This record gives C-alpha cells, sequence and structure tokens, in this order.
C-alpha cells in the first residue's frame, strides 16, 4: 500500500499517471499569495525557485514517515537498486523543480524532519524534475507487493523477411536455450556496457 | 527544423510532450511532434500486437510484422531510429548534443517484454538505429524513456522549448533558520566562483564519486 504525491507548477504534465496505491498531484501555486521563483544569490543565469511556497507546500504534504525525493541533475543515482528500496515506502513525496532548480534550503529543512533523496535518473539534463517524476513513479510501482543486460527476444513467425529466429530457441532444448541467452546477455553487456563486468567505458 | 514521429501502444503517454511545445516552434516549423498507434498497423481483427517468447519464458514479445510495417510507412533513409531498452547503449547529454541536429527521429516504443529483435536488425540495413537506455533501472515500456529523450533533444535545439552543480540560493536571505551562504553576497565575484567550484567539487565527491 503506498501513497505518491507529486508537486509541480506543470500539473497537467503529469496526466501520464493513469487500489494498493494511490497517486496524487499538486500544483505548487496553490501556496502561493501574491512568483515561484527568482534571481539567484551570487549570480548567474536564469532563476531559482523560491524557498518559502515550497516549504507551505511540503509542511501540509509531508509528514516525518515521508521520503521526499527531488529530482534534480545533481542527484545521488537513481538505479533498480533505489526502485526496489523505494517499492516498500507507505509515503513518496516527489517535488519537482523547475528553472534551475530549488532553492537548496527546502531540502536541508525538510531533512530535519524527514527523510530526503535527491536523485538523478541519468546524465542528460531535463527541462524540470516532472519527466524524472514518470520514471520514478513507473520504476517503483511495478514492484510494489501485489547486473547484466537481457539478450535479444523472438517471437513467430519463425522466418520473417529472410532473416531466421536463432534455430536454438526453436530446438526446445532448454539447457542449450538458457546457454544461448546468458551468452548473448554477456556479450550484449561487452559490447554496450562494459562498466557492468567492470571494464572501462569506450 | 526537425520531425519528431512516435509509435506506442498507448498514445495518450505522449500527450505531454505536445503540450509542451510552444506555438512559435511550431509556427517557424521548428519541429513537429507526431504520435502514432501502434494498433494502425495490425493484421487481425483483434489488433494483436505481442506473441509468445521462442525459447519460452515469461513475458510476451511484440510481433515484427506489425512493427515492419509501421516504420515502413513511417521511415525514410534519412531517419534515426530510436529504440529504447533497458538493453541499450546508455542516452547521454552528448547524445541528446548528437541527435539535436536531426531531421527526422523515430522513437519506437516497446511494451511487454520488448520488440522482436529482427525488427531493429531490418531496420538497421537501411537506416541509423540507435537501441538506448535512459538508465539502469526497468521500466513498463519504452513511453517514459520517449519522454526523457524527448524532452533531452528539444532543449537542444534553439528555441523549442564535469562535475556536479552545486547548490542555489534565492530571496529571502534567512529562511526557517538557515541563512544562504555569505560569500554569495559579498560582491566577491572571484571568490563566490571558487566557493561554487569547491561545492561542485564536494558534491560529486558525495554523490557521483564515478565522475572523479
Ligand atoms: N537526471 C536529471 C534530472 C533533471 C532535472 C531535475 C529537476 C529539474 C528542475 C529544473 N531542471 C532543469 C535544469 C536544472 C539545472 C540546469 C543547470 N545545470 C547546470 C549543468 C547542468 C544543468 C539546467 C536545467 C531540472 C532537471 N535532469 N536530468
Ligand atoms: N532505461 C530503460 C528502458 C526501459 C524500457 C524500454 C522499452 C521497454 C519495452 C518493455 N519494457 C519493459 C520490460 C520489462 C521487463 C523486461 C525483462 N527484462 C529482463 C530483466 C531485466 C528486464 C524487459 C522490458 C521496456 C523497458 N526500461 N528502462
Amino acid at each position: 500500500s503506498m501513497k505518491i504525491d507529486v508537486v509541480t507548477i506543470f500539473p497537467e504534465y503529469l496526466q501520464p499517471v493513469r487500489g494498493l496505491v494511490d497517486v496524487a498531484v499538486h500544483d505548487l501555486r496553490r501556496w502561493t499569495h501574491d512568483s515561484v521563483d527568482d534571481s539567484p544569490y551570487g549570480g548567474g543565469p536564469g532563476m531559482v525557485m523560491k524557498p518559502t511556497v515550497w516549504g507551505d507546500a511540503l509542511d501540509e504534504i509531508c509528514t516525518s514517515e515521508t521520503l521526499l525525493v527531488v529530482p534534480t541533475p545533481a542527484g545521488y543515482p537513481f538505479t533498480q537498486e533505489t526502485a526496489w528500496q523505494w517499492s516498500t515506502e507507505d509515503h513518496l513525496v516527489i517535488a519537482c523543480g523547475r528553472y534551475e532548480g530549488i532553492d537548496q534550503r527546502v531540502a536541508d529543512d525538510a531533512a530535519t524532519r524527514m527523510r530526503v533523496r535527491e536523485v538523478s535518473i541519468g546524465d542528460y539534463v531535463l527541462n524540470g524534475g516532472e519527466a524524472a517524476a514518470l520514471v520514478i513513479i513507473e520504476a517503483v510501482l511495478r514492484l510494489v507487493p501485489g547486473s547484466l543486460l537481457e539478450g535479444p527476444s523472438y517471437t513467430r513467425p519463425p522466418s520473417w523477411r529472410g532473416m531466421d529466429v536463432p534455430p536454438v530457441l526453436l530446438s526446445g532444448d532448454h539447457a542449450k536455450i538458457a546457454a544461448w541467452r546468458a551468452e548473448q546477455s554477456r556479450q550484449r553487456t561487452i559490447e554496450r556496457r562494459p562498466d557492468l563486468l567492470g571494464f572501462d567505458s569506450p
């Protein structure tokens, strides 16, 4: 049983999300009183989301049991292990930033009352936290109760455009098939992700 | 001027992207994102897109005949065919930069446990094909990966949308007992830059020692 709350200034972006799990999307601007962003102290390009609005939003939504998830390019890596870890949480709150990010004090303040996880979903830059939220939600929820690269998969027909399914997969020999698949996995891993087997990246 | 075609059995999942595009860029002909329902190319009354894996095992595999027809209609010789997969080459910022100058991206979104490998292998005999992973976690299908790829690429296309960056701060100068680091208000911009650099080094050591 999991509750997921997503906070964003673009709630519409989260529509792709659609009894053992409930997911709610909140418009951050609901906690304003008049602008959610301003220029950075110390200078630099772009804008930073003000801590004040976030503090009030999170005050209302989070408890001490909450795991606060903050997507950011500068985060710890979100991996499959992370997904397994979070899959048994009662309450995830995902704080989606925009512009150049969120004032650091939001996470620091929250960390005094709850567990906080700043995470990156990969080494590329998004325009905001929303797409990362969608990725995180999908990877976690598919694990809720209720390494190596996988090799190629095939289905019917056995011959297509003059391209044959590898004959071993048609042979019915479970041992020879398990062996071939293991080999295909290790070969693909060497080629595409040598780091997974402890080798230098290309 | 970039065309993006996305093929998926869940076209509604890609709704955020098309909304995410400002009208100015579309009307300037800078970008056009089209989403296609894969079932348009099914052959049977049951609109079947999947079938059991050869060699056995769990899950299902998407049919090559359906995908073949779809890509035949949508792709040209100039297409960069992007196929999200947990087993793909890593999609990185360098990739996003490379793809940002492409004329035509076609993103083939799998579901179930993936697409019959002959689809990509056949396509690769007449166009450039890139099987890519967006991170070391498993999704339910290619659609979320397509969203990420589209967003990361398009924000690098003019006017369409190393160490870790350190913390950012804005008003107010004091909030819930926490002060903005005084150096940032010092007006010593050489010192500010060095402070930021050290924050960056520190954060990279703590969170991403792999980058060092
Ligand atoms: N794994 C992953 C996570 C994200 C992500 C998550 C939340 C937000 C909120 C705003 N942005 C946009 C954003 C932020 C910082 C910069 C500036 N930085 C300097 C160097 C690299 C970039 C540019 C643009 C997010 C991005 N992207 N990728
Ligand atoms: N970077 C990234 C990309 C994706 C992605 C992309 C396309 C599809 C199409 C179907 N699926 C779901 C899915 C579920 C289980 C298996 C089984 N495999 C065996 C063990 C590991 C997994 C494969 C595939 C996708 C996933 N996920 N993560």
